[PDB]
């Protein structure tokens, strides 16, 4: 076990270990996690510091019983230099004068000292938009993989983070079966290395795991992955971003599987209005198995820890009414299966299709919502 902090991070099955290497103490943990977002975006920074403070809202969070934050980033949030905006700094007055990068390490380091696991999220390249793909004409590959190792060897020396989901949400931008070989959007087991997520997961992982190697990997879904894949489920053309892992079993990603955990998104009627939520296509009692298909028989048959990475909804405030139902059917759902580790997106309200746990006034959460997510806290 080789670790920059003392502590290493494995899978062993389907479930996460954080073992503590010079002592020989080993405990399976729990990811009750929510995502805070921001640093992805132009303000360079977690959003809510105009109305509270950085750290109660750390506090608030863990006395919700959550002990994970998923920390989106962009490339310019993680280089030194990069401002933030939108911080009033009265009601953070230990925020003057710093940058995004000490921003980020302070708020780790503190959720570190508060018992907080951080996952840390490469959500954009740019800061505007998520890519279907891991690179762009003016960032390559190589590039991508230099930023993930100048974060690692940075944020690796922290105690709490527990790696890196390599790419937010790799997906498509035309239809299949274009979207398949007109190499404008992620594939899976193509034999295309220009679109498969899978192989490129390999290559970034490996480069993390050098520098880090005490790191998780989280592995997301594509959107589409390969003809004979997708047509061979009959909703498979209907996964979300991030969200289809189907073809893990014919082309598992080939990295280590102490290492290795899989992460796709699901959301709800809120998010976009598939087929399948109509009562008259069976919903919601036709969810089970849609989820089972698109991810779940990845924990379910094959045995690999599956950490939901997001999932989340208005639950019916101000949105679709069947989110309500959709949001109580999945936590059944993951309760019954025991897909006990997630994270929730989002903590923030300022998510536009989604709401978050907190209400508009940042500061108050949405009781309803967050009582039915507690029941996967047990
Ligand atoms: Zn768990
Ligand atoms: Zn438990
Ligand atoms: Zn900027
Ligand atoms: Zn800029
Ligand atoms: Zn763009
Ligand atoms: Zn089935
Ligand atoms: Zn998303
Ligand atoms: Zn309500």
């Amino acid at each position: 076990y080789q670790t920059p902090t003392g502590i290493y991070y494995e899978v062993r099955g389907d479930t996460i270990y954080m073992i503590n290497v010079t002592s020989g103490e080993e405990t399976p943990i729990h990811l009750f996690g929510v995502n805070w977002f921001g640093f992805e975006t132009p303000n360079h920074v977690v959003h809510g510091l105009w109305k509270r403070n950085w750290e109660d809202m750390l506090l608030q969070i863990k006395s919700l019983g959550f002990n994970a934050i998923r920390l989106p980033f962009c490339t310019e949030s993680v280089k030194p230099g990069t401002q933030p905006i939108g911080i009033d700094y009265s009601k953070n007055p230990d925020l003057r004068g710093l940058d995004s990068l000490q921003i980020m390490e302070k708020i780790i380091k503190k959720a570190g000292d508060l018992g907080i696991f951080v996952l840390l999220d490469y959500h954009r390249i740019g800061c505007t938009h998520i890519e279907p793909l891991w690179y762009t004409e003016d960032f390559s590959e190589e590039d991508f993989i230099n930023t993930w190792i100048e974060v690692a060897k940075r944020f690796g020396k922290y105690w709490n983070v527990i790696g890196a989901d390599l790419k937010n949400e790799p997906h498509s931008v035309t239809s299949p079966p274009a979207a398949y070989t007109d190499g404008t959007g992620a594939t899976w087991g193509m034999g295309n290395p220009a679109t498969d997520w899978n192989l490129a997961a390999e290559r970034i992982g490996k480069a993390i795991l050098k520098v880090a190697p005490h790191w998780l990997i989280f592995v997301e879904g594509t959107q589409f992955t390969n003809p004979k894949t997708d047509s061979s489920y009959k909703w498979g053309y209907n996964a979300w971003w991030g969200g289809n892992l189907m073809a893990v079993k014919d082309y598992p990603v080939n990295l280590p599987k102490n290492k290795l955990v899989y992460s796709p998104h699901v959301y709800g009627p809120d998010v976009y209005n598939q087929p399948y939520f109509g009562p008259a296509k069976g919903f919601p009692d036709n969810l089970p198995d849609i989820w089972y298909h698109h991810f779940g028989y990845v924990k379910l048959e094959l045995g690999y820890s599956v950490v939901i990475g997001e999932f989340g909804g208005k639950y019916g405030h101000g949105g679709d009414p069947r989110d309500v139902i959709w949001q109580n059917k999945l936590v059944d759902w993951m309760i019954e299966n025991k897909f006990c580790d997630f994270f929730y997106w989002s903590w923030n309200p300022d998510s536009g299709d989604t709401g978050g746990i907190l209400q508009d006034d940042w500061t108050t959460i949405w009781e309803d919502k967050y009582n039915n997510l507690k029941r996967l806290m047990d």
